[PDB]
């Protein structure tokens, strides 16, 4: 009975928990009402497997029970059977479902509601997360649901409740939109480049991390990773929950062959602690290290070694090249890997081997000088215009170069590869590269995702597909797609209201940014200043109507004097 060992395991609280946020992110239609149903419904069974182990049933799987379960409120996915249902469901899974935008009522309400049903408050939210983020790491969405608690408890008995909720959960929210993203790039990379991929990724992520532990022991630790990510990606989240928590143990355990920074991590209570290590900072670097040059360019037995075994040696170059790189970015630490084994390949297969792959690290040269000036060029760009006009160099570049993408995912996407400016380009030279280019990997991640729904550009769909480390290359080459025929004018698409005036300053600059792209969308060929000639005046079409009173008319009326300057330039 798998029913029996997962509840044991985790408890009722976390795989009630664990079981809704399954449900939600399958089901992300249905009502929060059927889903606790089903969530009760379940875990009353399994209970009844835990003593009576052969009680009818508990002897199935965990995809059958939840199948069938589902199937009794949705229809060709339960149309299957076994594998194939289930698979159904993952595919069916929305990174953009068309739900209602979720708003927060006064803090007075919210307070009353969670001081009187507690259990539900919470449930309801974890239910809105999960289904609205279908890939969120499960075990990570408990410890934010935890801390979620913990604001209410705290701020819902203070003198100023407002003061007290309303920063903790911006706080609260953005850090678990970055925590979405980041695992949604996890799935991406495994389901869409497969386990090789992901576990090369995942080598060169710790070896910075632990460049005290030896590579043995890193490779034990992807390997558990890759199972636990696997399972969480698919949908086995009561599976990844369990595995999860074995790993942070584990880790605990060996804390002195691993790093001398997750002391604090593992005095915590689980949930407290699986976070805190995954987001514990790099190790310090061993002192003497040898020069890599050593055994992986000047040694004659290199192509032997390849030849024995190509997976293991090219994966200890990388875990031996990256943990004496923290400065430099995981992508950048894969593609010297990609650049060196090509280099393998073609060398090995000569007279003369070794003066083939001699000048190896010249051909690393440029691809590490890449990154590094395309950082320090957009960050004193950045530097000077701030985050504002920042985004929007960004928004006409971007819809220059893949006009077709909708307006709605060109603005999104944007935007936050603009907060790159912020997050980043505080930071010292050290510390710039792994920041910047490792965090524009999640952000075109994303836009690749929102594409594969409904692809328009195939430009997005080949720097998406042919390779997943050299995505950012791939888009930064791109310019200004000379084959798309601009759009004409839609009257609706350049209509101010008044309703823009009850929209705070953020909603309100994102109608001012909707608006820019639509106008590239136009006219691609227009010129930076031109687009910035205009841009300033869409500010004045708006400083007045708002402050016309009596006059819903101006939204036209002036309206009219915009759009008429806007034909013009
Ligand atoms: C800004 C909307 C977020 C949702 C979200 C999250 I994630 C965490 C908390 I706390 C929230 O209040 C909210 I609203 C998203 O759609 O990504
Ligand atoms: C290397 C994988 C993760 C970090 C990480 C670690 I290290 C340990 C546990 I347990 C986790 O759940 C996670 I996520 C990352 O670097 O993105
Ligand atoms: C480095 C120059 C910018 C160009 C640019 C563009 I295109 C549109 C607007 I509006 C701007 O303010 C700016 I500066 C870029 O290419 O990133
Ligand atoms: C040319 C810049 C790259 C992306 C990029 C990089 I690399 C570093 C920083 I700092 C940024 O703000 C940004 I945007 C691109 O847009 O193609």
């Amino acid at each position: 009975s798998e029913v029996a060992h997962r509840f044991k395991d985790l408890g009722e609280e976390n795989f009630k928990a664990l079981v809704l946020i399954a449900f939600a992110q399958y089901l992300q239609q249905c009502p929060f009402e059927d889903h606790v149903k089903l969530v009760n419904e379940v875990t009353e069974f399994a209970k009844t497997c835990v003593a009576d182990e052969s009680a009818e049933n508990c002897d199935k799987s965990l995809h059958t029970l939840f199948g069938d379960k589902l199937c009794t409120v949705a229809a060709d996915c339960c149309a299957k059977q076994e594998p194939e249902r289930n698979e159904c469901f993952l595919q069916h899974k929305d990174d953009n479902p068309n739900l209602p935008r979720l708003v927060r009522p006064e803090v007075d309400v919210m307070c009353t509601a969670f001081h009187d049903n507690e259990e539900t408050f919470l449930k309801k939210y974890l239910y809105e997360i999960a289904r609205r983020h279908p890939y969120f790491y499960a075990p990570e969405l408990l410890f934010f649901a935890k801390r979620y608690k913990a604001a209410f408890t705290e701020c819902c008995q203070a003198a100023d409740k407002a003061a007290c909720l309303l920063p903790k959960l911006d706080e609260l929210r953005d850090e678990g939109k970055a925590s979405s993203a980041k695992q949604r790039l996890k799935c991406a990379s495994l389901q869409k480049f497969g386990e090789r991929a992901f576990k090369a990724w995942a080598v060169a992520r710790l070896s910075q991390r632990f460049p005290k532990a030896e590579f043995a022991e890193v490779s034990k630790l992807v390997t558990d990773l890759t199972k636990v990510h696997t399972e969480c990606c698919h949908g086995d989240l009561l599976e990844c929950a369990d595995d999860r928590a074995d790993l942070a143990k584990y880790i605990c355990e060996n804390q002195d062959s691993i790093s001398s920074k997750l002391k604090e991590c593992c005095e915590k209570p689980l949930l407290e602690k699986s976070h805190c290590i995954a987001e514990v900072e790099n190790d310090e670097m061993p002192a003497d290290l040898p020069s890599l040059a050593a055994d992986f360019v000047e040694s004659k037995d290199v192509c032997k070694n390849y030849a024995e075994a190509k997976d293991v040696f090219l994966g200890m170059f990388l875990y031996e090249y990256a943990r004496r790189h923290p400065d430099y970015s995981v992508v950048l630490l894969l593609r010297l890997a990609k650049t060196y084994e090509t280099t393998l390949e073609k060398c090995c297969a000569a007279a003369d081997p070794h003066e083939c792959y001699a000048k190896v690290f010249d051909e690393f040269k440029p691809l590490v000088e890449e990154p590094q000036n395309l950082i320090k060029q957009n960050c004193e760009l950045f530097e000077q215009l701030g985050e504002y006009k920042f985004q929007n160099a960004l928004l006409v570049r971007y819809t220059k170069k893949v006009p077709q993408v909708s307006t709605p995912t060109l603005v999104e996407v944007s935007r936050n590869l603009g907060k790159v400016g912020s997050k980043c380009c505080k930071h010292p030279e050290a510390k710039r590269m792994p920041c910047a280019e490792d965090y524009l990997s999640v952000v075109l991640n994303q836009l690749c995702v929102l594409h594969e729904k409904t692809p328009v550009s195939d430009r997005v769909t080949k720097c998406c597909t042919e390779s997943l480390v050299n995505r950012r290359p791939c888009f930064s080459a791109l310019e200004v797609d000379e084959t798309y025929v601009p759009k004409e004018f839609n009257a609706e698409t350049f209509t101010f209201h008044a309703d823009i005036c009850t929209l705070s300053e953020k909603e309100r600059q994102i109608k001012k940014q909707t608006a820019l792209v639509e106008l590239v969308k136009h006219k691609p060929k227009a010129t930076k200043e031109q687009l910035k000639a205009v841009m300033d005046d869409f500010a004045a079409f708006v400083e007045k109507c708002c402050k016309a009173d009596d006059k819903e008319t101006c939204f036209a009326e002036e309206g009219k004097k915009l759009v008429a300057a806007s034909q013009a330039a």
